[PDB]
């Protein structure tokens, strides 16, 4: 409906987030959590940590090991509404698979609030936009995020040292509402790379799952952050990837064709 679809864009550029029922049908959500599941005991993750405890554990890249990932990072529906939130033609950066969970030495905790948009080694950084599709019921206490809307409007925040850094830094930002955003299985949201936002812990002993997509602008080119552990691109060939180069090829794929 191209209505409906219109008013979607308009929650989007006035909130900095939106929310998509359904954006996947039953099964897909059982193949796509099948996968998810495979990749997590079998493939190496990376646990996003800290002496507080376990953030989340994470694979990263997951679209280079599996063409099962691929198809979720490049779905036509979820791709179609990336485009057309962003206002451009866009490229598929990395595709994530997440895991909150609570194990026994290792209770989860939340995800602090924070600003993905300079974190993200690319010219186009400030433009980019992230969909989350939880792939089991993600309700409050399991970790649903929560969104600041309007937030990706502020300007942004002192370039210190952590691309991520300035959450809540702004003058008048703590006076924000906040949003929390409980999903069904199957749902997604999208996020522009600006606006801040949180997740609670998963206080429950059903682990959250989830993938996170990263869309780019389909001119983007490589801008490291400085972090070697962000800038560092696997699948790129030998020699690491100079400033001001594209990101192209089937590496970093278009999304409409
Ligand atoms: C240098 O900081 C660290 O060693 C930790 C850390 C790490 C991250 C981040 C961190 O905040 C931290 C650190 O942040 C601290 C900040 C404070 O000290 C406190 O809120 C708590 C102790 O967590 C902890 C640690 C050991 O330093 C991020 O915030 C972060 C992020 O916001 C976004 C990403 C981040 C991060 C972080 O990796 O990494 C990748 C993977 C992500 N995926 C899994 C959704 C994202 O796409 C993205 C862009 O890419
Ligand atoms: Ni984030």
């Amino acid at each position: 409906d191209p209505a409906a679809l219109e008013r979607l864009a308009a929650r989007y550029r006035r909130d900095g987030y939106v929310h998509v029922p359904g954006v996947l049908d039953a099964g897909e959500v059982a193949e796509y959590l099948a996968e998810a599941r495979r990749l997590l005991a079998h493939e190496e993750s990376v646990r996003w940590g800290s002496g507080a405890g376990t953030v989340m554990d994470y694979v990263a890249d997951a679209q280079l090991g599996s063409d099962t990932m691929r198809r979720l990072a490049t779905h036509p529906r979820i791709a179609a509404l990336a485009e057309y939130l962003a206002g451009s033609p866009l490229r598929l950066f990395k595709l994530e698979v997440l895991l909150k969970e609570n194990k026994e030495k290792d209770a989860s905790v939340p995800t602090a609030p924070h600003h993905d948009a300079f974190a993200f080694p690319f010219s186009t950084a400030g433009t980019a936009l992230t969909a989350w599709v939880a792939l089991v019921d993600v309700p409050v206490e399991r970790g649903c995020m929560t969104f600041v809307p309007g937030s990706h409007l502020l300007p942004d925040p002192d370039t210190g040292d952590e691309p991520w850094a300035g959450a809540f830094t702004r003058p008048g930002e703590i006076w924000m509402p906040r949003v929390t955003v409980p999903l069904r299985a199957g749902d997604c949201t999208f996020h522009h790379a600006r606006t801040v936002h949180s997740a609670g812990a998963n206080s429950t002993d059903e682990p959250r799952l989830s993938t996170s997509a990263v869309y780019m602008d389909a001119t983007a080119a490589y801008r490291p952050t400085g972090i070697a552990f962000l800038d560092d691109l696997p699948g790129t060939g030998a020699d690491p990837l100079r400033e001001g180069a594209p990101l192209t090829g089937d590496r970093f794929p278009l999304l409409r064709r």
